DNA sequence: AAAAAAAAAAGGCGCGTATATAAAAGTTTCAATGTATCTATAAACCTTTGATGTGTGTTTGTACAT
C-alpha cells in the first residue's frame, strides 16, 4: 500500500448532559447557524479545530469536517466549553465517534470496468449518471467509493483504522486492478 | 441632441445529478376503524277487483174474519 488513508470528514457525537437552550446557545455564540426551520441543533463552525457541530435539544452534539479523532475530539471539549460559557454545564460524556470518511490517492489508473463487470456481484454501475464503483467489506466494514482518478473515498467506520485496514486490502485490489 | 433605466448577456455560486457514513428530528403515507349517507327491498297500508253466501224474494199452503 504505501498509502495513508486521509480522512477528510470525522462525525462524532458528543453528550453534554444537559438540555441546552438552543436559542440561548445560538445568541451567545460568536458565529453559530441555528434556526428551528431546518433542525433542531445549533449548528456551530470553530476554526481551530475547524469543525461543523449539530447539537440537539438532547445536548447531542455530532461534529464533522474534522481531520482526526484528536481534531473532533478537542473542538467537542470546546463546544462544551463554550456551552459552559453560554450557561449549561456540559460535559464531554460517552463520546463516540460515529462516522470517519476520508479521501485518498492510490494514483495508477484503474480498470473499474473490470472490477464492476466481475465484481458487479459486489460492486454496480451505471455510468451515466456518476463515474464512481461502490465497494463493501465487512472485515472491516468499509464501504469505498473509488474513481478513474485514483481517489478512494473511504466510509463506514467510527475509527480510521478500519479506515486503515479495509484500504490495506482494498489496495492490492486496485493495483491488480490498475490500469496501464 | 442629451439624460436615465432595464435588458442583453456570462460566468460563476452553489448545491440537484450520484454518493454512503452515521447518529440526531419529523412527515407523510397507508391501512384498520368508525360513521352518516346513498340505495334497494321486501315488508308495512290502502285501494282495487274477481269470486261469494246469502237477505230478500216467487210458489205453496195457511186460520180467518170476511
Amino acid at each position: 500500500s504505501g498509502i495513508v488513508p486521509t480522512l477528510q470528514n470525522i462525525v462524532a457525537t458528543v453528550t453534554l448532559g444537559c438540555r441546552l437552550d438552543l436559542k440561548t446557545v445560538a445568541l451567545h455564540a460568536r458565529n453559530a447557524e441555528y434556526n428551528p426551520k431546518r433542525f433542531a441543533a445549533v449548528i456551530m463552525r470553530i476554526r481551530e479545530p475547524k469543525t461543523t457541530a449539530l447539537i440537539f435539544a438532547s445536548g447531542k452534539m455530532v461534529v464533522t469536517g474534522a481531520k482526526s479523532e484528536d481534531d473532533s475530539k478537542l473542538a467537542s471539549r470546546k463546544y462544551a466549553r463554550i456551552i459552559q460559557k453560554i450557561g449549561f454545564a456540559a460535559k464531554f460524556t460517552d463520546f463516540k465517534i460515529q462516522n470517519i470518511v476520508g479521501s485518498c490517492d492510490v494514483k495508477f489508473p484503474i480498470r473499474l470496468e473490470g472490477l464492476a463487470f466481475s465484481h458487479g456481484t459486489f460492486s454496480s454501475y451505471e455510468p451515466e449518471l456518476f463515474p464512481g464503483l461502490i465497494y463493501r467489506m465487512v472485515k472491516p466494514k468499509i464501504v469505498l467509493l473509488i474513481f478513474v482518478s485514483g481517489k478512494i473515498v473511504l466510509t463506514g467506520a467510527k475509527q480510521r483504522e478500519e479506515i486503515y485496514q479495509a484500504f490495506e486490502a482494498i489496495y492490492p485490489v486496485l493495483s491488480e486492478f490498475r490500469k496501464m
